[PDB]
């Protein structure tokens, strides 16, 4: 219930460092939350929003980041620590990364167990793998780009037919990845409802209340995956070997 | 304007707190807020994060503009599935750093039935030259010694895929080539302080120091072929493996 | 210090609205603002967003703390073109999550006139080794239950490129498709706890109150890491067994007739 007044207002903190908190609420603590906005009103098609969740909120710690454009400027995007979190999630994917170059896998002085060759039992497996053409039926129905890759249940079915893995839960190679994902809530707004307010004399006044409502984004589920790195890789081993045993049956013959 | 006074806070109380920007009288289209980590405008000062209005030029934009980007305790996500992407054609990341390869799952959209490899789209493959390359302005620096990087130039796999007449002069059934237009990026920025001077009734004349902002092109439009490297392989398996069938084929027929 | 009174709401007129942090009189190195969906400085309070200011030990940082990060309405963006980065050397993101395969551009970018794969490398790149592997991590915890992975170990391809003589026994690599980094100490400045202050009146009575105290912590120290671009293995890859299997038909060709 304050307004910073001025072409531009200003309110700056002093001490060692600056603190802009929200108290625990008396009476909802589940939607305890500052909405920081561009724009006038609590309506994010008011202008860009960033909205910190605190502890005691449905959704805990949660931040939501909310703009037309979220540009990062003069820095790196990082991780806090060392390999510990990622990009994107089994019901949360990015659509594409666009990279000026190729990625970089490390390790980061993190050992591994002693380099194994690809066991020929492996590979046997691997060469039913199959390397497709396919379209999103979704796009196909507006009109429709072509993909290529392997389907995961393709790969997977190979993986028992070798009995390499049982009918997953989980899976030895981490080529083909499983997950399986809760659902998830937001609290969003919704609209400005009218609130009539009658004294006992009984005249009545009305004011702007906004209404936020408990939201689902995506329910429940699970997906399997594959690592297309990590395909090429066997792919590699497996054609080697067949170039290996290809060069021995040119030779005995040449001679 | 307000001041604050080892610490400082402001504590909001409520349901939720709401920190916003109203809608600036004469000039709407710079409405936004700046949050700044020190006690000047000029992110010189400090870490900024800027939220943009509805009302600005560059709606509902944010720029987070720091020397790190530390992002803690929790993965960096899209809200949603498979709507947002990280980068763009004119806005590219050099790269991601991983401690593992990345996952690409359909999470159960549905796609059409698998098909094979054409021997046509084969056939035309087979043009397509693995290449090295380097980087011109590398090599204005250190020539011959300049990094050598691997790949394949999107225009020529357009060249092979046009002249074995999978595709024609336009700008593709394919995604492992994927064409882009883009408009040109403009941004406001602080640039310097400027004096202004103020005289009343009288003679007298004060003078003031008042910041100002201008819009920075950061980019004209521009347009860019790119590959998927990994749609480049998946491609290349097929290949090779026909091949190889056809090595094995010969192989057979010379112990009969 | 003052508290804002279903919703409080505080307003900035003007053309734009600027909240910052002066610079400290006594320690300008802590100089930053906390923003905090919670009631504390300590962040299991709420989500929390810090701002450094220049002045601070950790210069123009910024720390994004919460339990999940969700970018709504657009793309996560670098501002410019090819200048930043996604992750780091000593900042690894353990995968990315997406829907379709990493597009690779050069957004107009000159390059040297491509060359072929030369046949001095194509020697070398045989002696390459396609390997699996599990995390000395993972077996501590997982034992012989742990996922295996697919890939090369960069050093033993450095062996290839040293043994070959592409590359001299010299940090700077001449290929991409291996990569070096050297990356500093990473320090930070983190609530720890709470402290008894003593406070003196000039009587000699003394009162007390509890204030929070900040820490200096070591995230982790200096050091390097050797790694490699798989999709830039597979380019060269590609390239050997396309020249062997030309080998291979031409001595095919010839067997016959
Ligand atoms: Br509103
Ligand atoms: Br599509
Ligand atoms: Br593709
Ligand atoms: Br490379
Ligand atoms: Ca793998
Ligand atoms: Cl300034």
């Amino acid at each position: 219930h304050v307004t910073i007044r001025a072409i531009r207002s200003e309110v700056l903190m002093e001490g060692e460092y600056g603190f802009i908190g929200k108290s625990i609420p008396t009476d909802n603590p589940a939607g305890q939350r500052i909405i920081f906005c561009g724009g006038e009103g609590t309506s994010s098609t008011t202008g860009a929003q960033i909205t910190l969740y605190g502890a005691n909120n449905t959704d805990s710690r949660r931040i939501v980041y909310n703009g037309d454009e979220h540009l990062f400027q003069s820095a790196d995007v990082k991780p806090y620590n060392d390999n510990v979190t990622a990009l994107g999630g089994p019901s949360n994917r990015f659509t594409t990364a666009y990279l000026g170059s190729n990625p970089i896998v490390t390790a980061n002085g993190e050992r591994k167990t002693e380099p194994v060759v690809f066991d020929d039992a492996f590979l046997d497996a691997w060469g039913d793998v199959h390397y497709i053409m396919y379209q999103w039926l979704d796009a196909v129905q507006l009109k429709a780009r072509i993909h290529f890759g392997v389907i995961a249940q393709q790969i997977r079915d190979v993986f028992i037919a070798h009995g390499l893995m049982d009918e997953s839960t989980n899976c030895r190679y981490a080529v083909l990845c499983y997950d399986k994902y809760p659902r998830m809530t937001d609290t969003v707004f919704s609209h400005n409802e009218i609130v009539e307010h009658t004294d006992e004399e009984g005249n009545v006044t009305t004011t702007e209340e906004p209404v936020y409502t408990e939201v689902v984004i995506h329910e429940e589920g699970e997906e399997w995956g594959v690592r297309p790195d990590g395909i090429f890789f066997a792919e590699a081993a497996y054609q080697r070997r067949k170039l290996e045993r290809i060069e021995a049956r040119l030779s005995a013959l040449e001679q």
